[PDB]
């Protein structure tokens, strides 16, 4: 679990990330897009956009952006009982979309990835290491409804 100084590091750098939610909500795709070319393939409104250049004009993009992190702020604030904001996304993300949990990984990667860049002196090492937690148990209460409905996979 996280303690409540290691919710709070979290809590705080996404304080921050509230600022701007969009163009936070841009690289990180671009980061999931680019590293894991494999997710892009998910995406079928997105796939036209070969290069990178193609990627960061497109608007629609940025507003699927926004919409993927409001809903991890608002399972963030739910610190540890999010139980309720996740079961919608779980249900989907297995049955609709038909996202592999290693997806959430990559983009768990990406996330943290693009907080360094855009965040020193409160992405520090130790908020780094309670924000990886609190993805960590992002995904372990995602991939557990996952088995569940059958696709821990
Ligand atoms: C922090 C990770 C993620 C969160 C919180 C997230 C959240 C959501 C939200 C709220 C939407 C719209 C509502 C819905 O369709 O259920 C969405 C759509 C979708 N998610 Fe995610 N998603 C996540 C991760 C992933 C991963 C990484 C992939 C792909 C490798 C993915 C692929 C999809 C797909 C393809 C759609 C359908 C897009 C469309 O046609 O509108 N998601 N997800």
């Amino acid at each position: 679990v996280l303690s409540e100084g290691e919710w709070q590091l979290v809590l705080h750098v996404w304080a921050k990330v509230e600022a701007d939610v969009a163009g936070h909500g841009q690289d990180i795709l671009i980061r999931l897009f680019k590293s894991h070319p494999e997710t892009l393939e998910k995406f079928d409104r997105f796939k036209h956009l070969k290069t990178e250049a193609e990627m960061k004009a497109s608007e629609d993009l940025k507003k699927h952006g926004v919409t993927v992190l409001t809903a991890l702020g608002a399972i963030l604030k739910k610190k540890g009982h999010h139980e309720a904001e996740l079961k919608p996304l779980a249900q989907s993300h297995a049955t609709k979309h038909k996202i592999p949990i290693k997806y959430l990984e990559f983009i768990s990667e990406a996330i943290i990835h693009v907080l360094h860049s855009r965040h020193p002196g409160d992405f520090g090492a130790d908020a780094q290491g309670a924000m990886n937690k609190a993805l960590e148990l992002f995904r372990k209460d995602i991939a557990a409804k996952y088995k569940e409905l059958g696709y821990q996979g």
